[PDB]
């Protein structure tokens, strides 16, 4: 009795693009508490990973929030596992995420695409509003990090990014 | 010598929108004083509804300022009396002002439908920015009241919800 | 079982006081936005026609509130449309609002005699307390506005009083 | 070089209470977007168990520093996805949580079980300062909640100690 | 490695909507010091113009942001001097500010309807968000004006709206 | 449903520790208007054992919150009269008190060691962290008085640590 | 007759207990006051140093206290001078403090099992509570701290994390 101009594609899109998410969510907090081993002991990145863990829930919950909103059924599935259980540099890490958002930022333009070629103008306008810019200006951002990551070198300045930038 | 890519079927689904906003204004009035007739007595719904006649009044204004804003013309015509002239049940009112959000969620999509078909890029953001998503949140909104109202019951439970929801 | 000393014939005057004061709130909605056209522009008709719009709203839902009160039953008619759609220059349309506040207290004093021949006198101490004094400032007001309009004449003092005026 | 007194089989049993506790908030996260769904809109549920995925969130990874800060390693298996879709009553979805909060508290008696066999005696103290007690108190608030919920029946009392008492 | 969506005739068009922004900029500060001039010793122009020069340089600068933010190169161009040396009267200003802001409008519809060709969906609602609306809200505001100023005519009248409406 | 690795004989330790602790709020507070009467009147040692007589029947609260919170059952037995009805001189009293405490410690130590014996380790750890090191600050406190009114000796020091130390 | 539940031989190690702490802060003494000569001049690492001193001293005394509470006797030995004279490099001196706190920590879970296997509950928990949890934090910290140290390697690095983290 709500749904209106929503897609079952459309709501099959949503729901991966949850799981998605909560799998992003998931990386990144391996990646935080990665850096808060002892041996490589970057508390800074720590913080960085632990936030964008958080968010990545957030987005998650936006999606979840939005499925109930248009009149859809949620329908939840395995997060899985993160592809490391290490994740090397400072500057690795942040390439790892780099390439994490970028995948992401594809699946999100897909999903508008799609609910574009279906007429669901509320569905594109929310997706805009809510995650392309985010994704772009995340992106931008750990593109700008690496290019640092790079400058500093490794040693000395991947203790200072870290302690002066991230976190 | 203002207007620029502004579609005169546009204009004219602009004008129409107004009566729309502007008759759903009225209905919410109806309703409004319905259940501060004393044999009603329902003064939680009351206090619901005149916000809602507010608000969608605000709504044809936001028009009028649009049709002005684009080098239109605004046109009125007669505010159609509304379809009852006592609403029901608590329930039931709800039950006809989400019918009535979802017809106008319709012409919404229609016009900027309309409007997308004749390149109007800045009116389409526009209905978005000021409707889509609001209609999406007003009727989640009232779907949810019927699933509560349903719930409570007749009798006690419809003081209460009114009491302690509603207003 | 609250009627009390209540006619049907001053019911049915009140019920066609509320559709004509909805009907001069809709007549001052048409001009405020017609001073908000590009072609017009004067900022300040605007907004003291758009405030006298909300204003004889609020008459409407005073009788309203008193049908309710007294025991009747409300009952809305469609809101005929306004007279124009332009309203000219800015001393033509305060004219024209005096018109129709003049009207509207004709049948005001209409509603009042009629309610004295039924022996009701809470509803004609009712209709002196809010509306035959308040009706005879609105009356005396536009008058004045009318004959400074004809003092500052058209162009530089149209404008003027437009904006050091109204509003 | 800074494990001590940390067995190997211990640290096998944090990894595994991690991916446990990922498990219920993951559980309860299903839950509280459960009671978002219009067709059931129990909104003091939906934040009641939107807090509770939070917490048992910040139980994974209380584990996962204390797993770094004793010298293990953290390894991450895949999040299993609810056992239901769909949760039922208010009643139901509290028993569920109980039934999951009780397997939840066995684990940890194992792990501390396991610890005192090791003679690990800080992650014995570690897991009742954080655990053992957080989770008798949650089992015991579960009850409670079931018994109130037996108590106030289906319907108008469902919605109250939804509104009242959860959230 | 950051580019993702952003086709190269967009970055094309966006190179050259930061060029026109900037020409934009550069015409409303000549209009701002010919105001200026004791010849002309309209001080309300020259801050309502000096204003515009500013906004419109913000505007170059959102858009070299977003050649950046996507991944694009900003590459600049000669910024042509304006038009006139000298702009007449304040109403003749303010019409060859209106069709500035006019032939802007369709740059930015251009661009748009090309990012839209190419799927550029974040780009779309960039230009949107930051430009279609605000473009359409300067022309309404334009076209007042030159309502106004016909109204107020020359002499007195021009010395008023400049102090008491421009700035 | 809520009992959770709860012996039957630590349930049944408990209800005898309420006993206890309330035996001991109940020699407390008779210790406390002994020395109210005026043939004693020594109102620090009244002051004093008052606070104690509260604070054990707040111990004897304790534990019955403690069984409910596990799943038990709280039987109630008869409140014992205190040993004496009169306590002698203050350092008389304290030391009945000192004694009393002991038996308390040994009986909390007693129903730990069997709760250990059955792998309750909330219990132990419940036991531990409001009840052993209490007790063992009291007895340090209660020690200490001993000395120190063995130290001030009996008429003129009596007084004056009454005063000075109790209250 | 206070000392209840206390065997000798938990007595005895607390008296060792008590000269390891003071053997601590005679060291951490000797290493802040090497950082204060000129021919080293760290400050952070005298700074953080001459706290760690202060700390261990703070842990003598309330072994001394807890000695005391339970009814034992304070025995003193002397307190042997440190290993070291001159303490090498930062990185060299966190090692040193690394291998001193987890020596600390082993006879603390030495001292643990003694009074476990005398059913001291009181004494565990005591040790629990103030010191082994808090050899945890110390161990983990001072391993981030060398891990850190050769990240940021000798020379700039070494004076950096001296000055930016050590105090």
């Amino acid at each position: 009795t709500i749904r209106q101009n929503y897609n079952e594609t459309s709501e099959a899109g949503v729901n991966k693009q949850i799981n998605l998410e909560l799998y992003a969510s998931y990386t990144y907090l391996s990646m935080a508490f990665y850096f808060d081993n002892t041996t490589v002991a970057l508390p800074g990145a720590h913080k960085y990973f632990k936030k964008a863990s958080d968010e990545e829930r957030e987005h998650a919950m936006l999606l979840m929030k939005f499925q109930n909103q248009r009149g859809g059924t949620i329908v939840l599935q395995d997060i899985k596992k993160p592809e490391n259980d290490s994740w090397g540099s400072l500057k690795d890490a942040v390439q790892a995420a780099l390439a994490l958002e970028k995948h992401v930022n594809q699946s999100l333009l897909d999903l508008h695409k799609l609910a574009d070629s279906k007429g669901d103008a509320q569905m594109c306008d929310w997706i805009e509003t809510h995650f392309l810019t985010e994704q772009v200006e995340a992106i931008k951002e750990l593109g700008d990090h690496i290019t640092q990551l790079t400058r500093v070198g490794h040693g000395l300045g991947e203790y200072t990014y870290d302690k002066e930038n991230l976190g």
